């Protein structure tokens, strides 16, 4: 067992040090490499029960069995004696840097997973190179280091969500005694975008510098994979180059799909454009039903905008449809108009964008309904939230032969390994993995540890909790009710559910029976909580804690035994009693 | 033992039916009892691991082994044919009403635990009586059914807390692009208390109906447990009677302590008085350092008040002390003055409460410091929050023999049983139990079930999560740091921790590195999470979910495995790596990277 583990580890590590805490020579060397500013991976043999047979199995690599044993890229370099010998002449900084390639690792793409990976690898020695190029949107939009989430994703999305939530905090303030007129108050999109952009702006820098502070060579270059070890980089002005790499990680992410219809690319905008947009979108049509679509439709509405969402079939496909229904309903009951069962045929420009005045154009959206009826309306802005796609034909020469799936995504074994043994893929592009930022970060960190630090641990992609950040938030962990029903059958699935009202809402004279949560369990299995769902404020803060207990395989009995914190939204989980089969109402 | 149980179920349950889920004549008997509006507990034997043992063992009460078998108050009343025979002759509703005592249960205290228990026992066919009487405070303040939490506790507490959060959310709006100065806006306290009371009003009524709906006899009366089964009662106009009850539930709650100093009861108020006070408190002094003390100081400050807090010794005794300091230092930095190491000596009236203008008085607070300096300041109102005492001397007639402890609290077994074998106490009074609402409700329900439903499960009192609702909230679950070391030794205790900033706080320009969270773990036992602590927004919402995993015995490995939800405050618990004994600083370096 250990024979194969050790065979892969030393071969792939850049700067590694086998050691004991119990061996004095081993700790003395750690002191030296520290004041020599050498980053190395430390395997501690006294803290492992696979280790009993390592010193004996290091005879095949260096013909010795004493600790410490420092390796550099598969080949041995020396123990306490040879390390100090190489130190007292400045020769250590020259020996560690010795490399078969330009870099131990090249990371193509500087987004959530990309950056996370490069930063970790560098910690254990790897001379790392992270490449990031942002390709302009049709209309011309670009941004700094950080990837999707930082620049055009979670960060702006949630700050804008926040601006939107505060719209109703202002309303509620009045009921709680605060003497302010909500009617007289308005929102300045422009002010808000400055705020948001300024934060993103400082995040771009944070990263840029973070890589510097980690001996990670950051290049603002478009990377192309020409051969299993060679990456072709293009700079800000066409100077083509070819750095070599030992390990390759593909972390290039996705971009927003445009529907294949006239006028779309020319007059329509994606989420890429929305977050840095100079002027308030105005009367807006969102075309799509992804969490991206409803999130954006949701915060534009809250900022006093005229918002329509065009929906071809169902909202939030993949998500639990009872909950998606309740999400959509909340939004409809609050001004988001829906064009149900409807597609766009074309987008025609009625009016151009006024820059000198900072105001949107007018656009005409021609489309049809399912029953063939026409659709025709004028919108100031058209936003296209119809899925995202990886564009790896910009990154991969087919002649390297990295296998892509039915829809253009890197097919990987469970170690994020591609069909090409030194090439790896993480994040949004790794087929079948949930497409979320902590998922990519985790995937990346755990991969760096396996490659350049001899770790075993794999990234667990199951029961990864999510939050859709709509006007009323939706938090989820585990299977949707319908999925749970297909897996272990209807008679096996019990659903304990309930409506609830945040105490903050009572005085504020908001809805009863609109906030809602449910637990989806499997009775044959002790009533195992397969799935947790909640619609209400701070849904993500609510959900996060249970994602742990679910990972650990919680049952309904666990939830019951746990005591509530009062007054909170989240507690209502701890005292759930009404099941769906009983037909009893879940209202208060 | 399996038999030991059965005896306990037949002798205690008001109305119980023994059953199988598959047996058609059980289904018929069930349906029949539902149509005749009869409430009963049920035990489905086909889903009890000791099933065939209990069934054969039933013969000692009924003489039969068949199902179903109906029992009322320990009297076996018949098989299917017998019970069907009773149903169409309509004699059934009278056979369940037959009882030796007036009620199967007298609950004394219509508060959190009392109501919770009341409603629960009632559902299984136990005849139930909830007693509630609200003793007015010194200045003469009273409220309706519900208890402390409903009228003068959690509900008004967090509602006022919410109003304090809105203050800072008005500042925040401006940065997020909204058109308001929030520098000229003021807060109208009169409007807020109308709203807060309006709600407590509807909860008063709500709970009253709830009891009636479950056929619980609600008496707005003072309850004296005069004998093991006798409860003497005084209604609205000193008219006395007596009612009997098989089993008694004490859930009388505590009331706020006062100091032994002149002027206190005369000129000062307690939290009971605060949440209905018609005038704005004005320059307020809060004497204490309990969560009530801090919370009330917190939102009063935020609501535009001049607030000083006099601490005898330490902030939040009982709570992890590192967390208590941070909690305090926040409040100080946000305009809450603290007279530290300080106790009051007396209070004197300088102006009388203008009760026709909605304006406070003026009070002289003479006090001395830990060393001598003699403290002496004026305050428009003064609020005492020095802990809360049980008034069992007002309820429990001495001659019964129910053991109280050092502090006047009912000593119970871990099945809530007092020294008098049929009397139980639950909630704030059950000594040495965490004094919280969801505790008092869990205790009540679980008790009611054990008795009248034949359940076995007790209330788990270990690792109960809390959240102090100060300006920046404090959520906590399990052992403090000074207790994890104190019990398992420094060498065993590994503390992971980290500062954080809400993404919401960035644009709004609030503090980086004031929010803090930590995980007190134990090396030997696989890094078992013994404690979780969090200072930051929505701390209640954050903590709750983890209190479930903590319960099941969570290890750091478990937090590590779990993916974060981005962007949330709570997610910082999943990537914690920095430890204390390794020396690395908690501070989040920058907008990271
Ligand atoms: C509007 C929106 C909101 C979202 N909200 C959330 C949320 O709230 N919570 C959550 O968990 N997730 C959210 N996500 C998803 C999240 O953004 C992704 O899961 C995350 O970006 C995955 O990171 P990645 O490294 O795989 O790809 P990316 O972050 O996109 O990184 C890829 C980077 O590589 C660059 N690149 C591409 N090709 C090359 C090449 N030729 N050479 C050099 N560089 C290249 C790209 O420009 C890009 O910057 C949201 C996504 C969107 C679109
Ligand atoms: C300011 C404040 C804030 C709080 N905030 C929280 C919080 O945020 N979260 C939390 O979990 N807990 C909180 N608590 C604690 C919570 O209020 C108590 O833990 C809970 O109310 C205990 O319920 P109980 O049934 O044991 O007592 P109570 O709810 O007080 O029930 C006692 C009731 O019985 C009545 N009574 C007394 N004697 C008799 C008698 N002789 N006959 C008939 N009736 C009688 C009393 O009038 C009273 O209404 C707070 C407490 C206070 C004071």
């Amino acid at each position: 067992g250990t024979s194969q583990w050790l065979r892969k580890t030393v071969d792939s590590a850049a700067v590694i040090l086998f050691s004991k805490t119990t061996c004095p020579y081993c700790k003395k060397v750690k002191d030296v490499l520290a004041e020599a500013k050498i980053k190395h991976a430390t395997i501690e043999l006294d803290q492992l029960s696979n280790g009993s047979a390592i010193q004996k199995c290091l005879a095949s690599f260096s013909k010795i069995e004493t600790v410490p044993q420092m390796f550099v890229r598969g080949k041995f370099i020396g123990d306490s004696q040879t390390v100090l010998k190489y130190y007292s002449n400045d020769e250590l900084a020259g020996i560690v840097n010795e490399s078969k390639y330009d870099y131990d690792l090249i990371v193509i793409g500087g987004g959530s997973g990309g950056l996370a990976a490069g930063k970790e690898a560098a910690k254990y020695g790897a001379k790392t190179a992270v490449l990031d190029y942002v390709e302009p949107t049709p209309i011309g939009t670009t941004w700094g280091l950080g990837g999707t989430c930082v620049n055009v994703g979670c960060i702006p999305k949630k700050l804008m969500h926040q601006a939107g939530l505060l719209s109703h905090a202002l309303e509620d303030a009045e009921h709680f005694g605060w003497s302010l007129d909500r009617s007289k108050i308005s929102h300045n999109w422009s002010t808000m975008v400055e705020g948001v952009q300024s934060h993103i702006g400082s995040l771009n820098w944070g990263y840029k510098v973070a890589l510097r502070d980690n001996q990670v060579t950051y290049l603002n270059a478009k990377g192309r994979l020409i051969s299993p070890h060679e990456v072709q980089i293009t700079d800000k002005n066409q100077k083509v180059s070819t750095i070599t790499g030992n390990k390759i990680i593909l972390a290039t992410g996705e971009r927003p799909k445009y529907p294949e219809i006239p006028g779309a690319v020319e007059y329509g905008i994606t989420s890429d454009d929305l977050f840095s947009l100079p002027y308030f979108p105005g009367k807006t049509l969102v075309i799509g039903a992804s969490y991206v679509a409803l999130e954006c439709a949701g915060f534009l509405a809250s900022l006093g905008g005229d918002v329509t969402v065009m929906v071809r079939s169902i909202l939030l496909r993949g998500f639990d449809q009872q909950m998606a229904e309740k999400v959509g309903d909340y939004m409809e009951n609050h001004g988001v108009k829906f064009a149900k069962l409807c597609v766009p045929d074309e987008i025609k420009q009625l009016k151009v964008v006024d820059t000198e005045n900072n105001k949107p154009g007018l656009l005409l959206v021609k489309g049809h309904y399912t029953d063939g009826k026409k659709f025709e309306e004028e919108f100031e802005t058209v936003i296209f939230a119809v899925g995202r796609e990886p564009q790896l034909s910009k990154v991969l020469c087919e002649t390297v032969g990295v296998k892509l799936d039915k829809n253009g995504r890197v097919v990987c074994t469970d170690d994020e390994q591609t069909t090409v043994s030194n090439v790896y893929a993480i994040g949004d592009i790794n087929a079948g993995k949930p497409q979320l930022t902590p998922v990519a970060i985790q995937a990346g960190r755990y991969l760096a540890r396996r490659l350049f630090a001899g770790a075993t641990e794999l990234t667990d992609y199951s029961n990864v909790a999510t939050t859709v950040f709509t006007p009323l938030e939706y938090g989820a962990c585990g299977l949707s009710e319908e999925d749970a029903i297909e897996k272990y059958g209807d008679k096996d699935i019990e659903v304990y559910h309930s409506n609830f009202k945040p105490l903050e809402w009572t005085v504020a004279h908001r809805e009863d029976n609109v906030c809602y949560m449910k637990l989806v369990c499997r009775k044959s299995d002790n009533m195992r909580v397969l799935g947790l769902h909640v619609l209400g404020p701070n849904a993500g803060e609510i959900t996060q804690g249970y994602a742990v207990a679910i990972k650990m395989g919680a049952t309904k009995a666990d939830f019951d035994r746990t005591i509530g914190i009062h007054p909170t939204c989240s507690e209502t989980f701890t005292t759930l009693h009404v099941t769906k089969k009983s037909g009893v109402s879940p209202i208060v």
